[PDB]
C-alpha cells in the first residue's frame, strides 16, 4: 500500500534503498533494482552521493520498457547534495540528477542534509533553499518535495517561513529500534509530514562513520524472540515495527533472497505487546556517529 502526502501524491510505505559502497562495482544497482522491482517494491530511494543513479534510473526504465511497471507506477526519489545547498544551484543539481537517470521527473526531491558544505562547512539559509525546491514542484521536475536528516527546530524554520508554498512532504532520517524517534515523529505527524526511516535495519555498518563496537540492531534478543513466534526474521519485525507506527520504511539489500524477503512486510501484524516490547529497545543510539558530522554547527542531533 501507499500513503497520501500533503501535497495529494502518494508513496510507497515500502521503499528499497540502492546505496552501496563504492567497493561494490556499479553493475550490482541496476541488477538488484530490477530485483526490487521484479519483487514488488515500488518506491526506489537514490541520491546525487550515491553515485548509482544511471544504474537506476536504467533498472527503472528497463522494467518500464520490458511491461512490467509503468512510470507512473514507480515512486523515485533522489536527493539534493549539501554542496548544492545554495539556491542558485538548487535546480541545475536537480536537472543532473534527472538526466543521469534519464527520467523526466523524480516523484520527490529532498535536501540531503541540513549540514551545508562548500560548493569545509558553508553557512547557507537554508530558507533560500528550500524556496528554490519550491520552484522545482512548480516547474513539474519533482512531483513532492522534502527534507532529510532535520530535526524538529530545522524543520520548523521551514515551517514558519514567511510566504511558504510547500511544506515539506516528509523527513527522511536514521530510525530503528535503538534510535526510534519518538518525539520527532509525533512532532510530523502533528503537521502531516511523513517520516521516512533509513537504516531501520540497523545501517551497513560502514567504517567510515559507524563503530564496529556498536550493538547489531538485527542480533537484539527481542527482535529475535519476535522473529521466533511470528517464524519470520528479525529484518522484517524491524520493518514491520514502522508501518505500524505510521512510518514509511526504506530496506537496502543487494542479495536476490532478502531483497525478495522483505515484501513479506506486508504479509503479517505485529500485536500490541510486541510493539511496546520493540519500543523498549530505544536507547538514543544513533549508528551514524562520526567526527564528520558532529563537529558542524548545523549537526540534528545537537538539540539531543
Ligand atoms: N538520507 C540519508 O542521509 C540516508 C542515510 C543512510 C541511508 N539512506 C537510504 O536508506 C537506505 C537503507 O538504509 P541502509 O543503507 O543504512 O541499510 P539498511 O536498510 O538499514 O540495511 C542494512 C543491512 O541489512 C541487510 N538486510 C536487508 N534485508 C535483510 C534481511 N531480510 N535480513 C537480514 N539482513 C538484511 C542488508 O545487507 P545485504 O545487502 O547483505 O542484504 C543491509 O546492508 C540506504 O540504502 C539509502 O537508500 C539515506
Ligand atoms: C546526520 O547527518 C547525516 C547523517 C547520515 C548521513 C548518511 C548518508 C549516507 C551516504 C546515505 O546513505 O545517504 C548521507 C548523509 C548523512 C547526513
Amino acid at each position: 500500500q501507499c500513503v497520501k502526502l500533503n501535497d495529494g501524491h502518494f508513496m510507497p510505505v515500502l521503499g528499497f534503498g540502492t546505496y552501496a559502497p563504492p567497493e561494490v562495482p556499479r553493475s550490482k544497482a541496476l541488477e538488484v533494482t530490477k530485483l526490487a522491482i521484479e519483487a514488488g517494491f515500488r518506491h526506489i530511494d537514490s541520491a546525487h552521493l550515491y553515485n548509482n543513479e544511471e544504474q537506476v534510473g536504467l533498472a527503472i526504465r528497463s522494467k518500464i520498457a520490458d511491461g512490467s511497471v509503468k512510470r507512473e507506477d514507480i515512486f523515485y526519489t533522489s536527493k539534493l547534495w549539501s554542496t548544492f545547498h545554495r539556491p542558485e544551484l538548487v535546480r541545475p543539481a536537480l536537472e543532473n540528477s534527472l538526466k543521469k537517470a534519464q527520467l523526466d521527473y523524480v516523484d520527490l526531491y529532498l535536501i540531503h542534509s541540513p549540514m551545508s558544505l562548500k560548493p569545509i562547512f558553508d553557512i547557507v539559509d537554508l530558507c533560500t533553499t528550500w524556496e528554490a525546491m519550491e520552484k522545482c514542484k512548480d516547474a513539474g521536475l519533482a512531483k513532492s518535495i522534502g527534507v532529510s536528516n532535520f530535526n524538529r527546530r530545522q524543520l520548523e524554520m521551514i515551517l514558519n517561513k514567511p510566504g511558504l508554498k510547500y511544506k515539506p512532504v516528509c523527513n527522511q532520517v536514521e530510525c530503528h529500534p535503538y534510535f526510534n524517534r519518538s518525539k520527532l515523529l509525533d512532532f510530523c505527524k502533528s503537521k502531516d509530514i511523513v517520516l521516512v526511516a533509513y537504516s531501520a535495519l540497523g545501517s551497513q555498518r560502514d567504517k567510515r562513520w559507524v563503530d564496529p563496537n556498536s550493538p547489531v540492531l538485527l542480533e537484539d534478543p527481542v527482535l529475535c524472540a519476535l522473529a521466533k513466534k511470528h517464524k519470520r526474521t528479525p529484518a522484517l519485525i524491524a520493518l514491520r515495527y514502522q508501518l505500524q507506527r505510521g512510518v514509511v520504511v526504506l530496506a537496502k539489500s543487494y542479495n536476490e533472497q532478502r531483497i525478495r524477503q522483505n515484501v513479506q512486510v506486508f504479509e503479517f501484524q505485529l500485536t500490541a505487546e510486541d510493539m511496546k516490547a520493540i519500543d523498549g529497545l530505544d536507547r538514543n543510539l544513533h549508528y551514524f556517529n562520526s567526527d564528520s558530522f558532529a563537529s558542524h554547527p548545523n549537526y540534528p542531533y545537537s538539540d539531543e
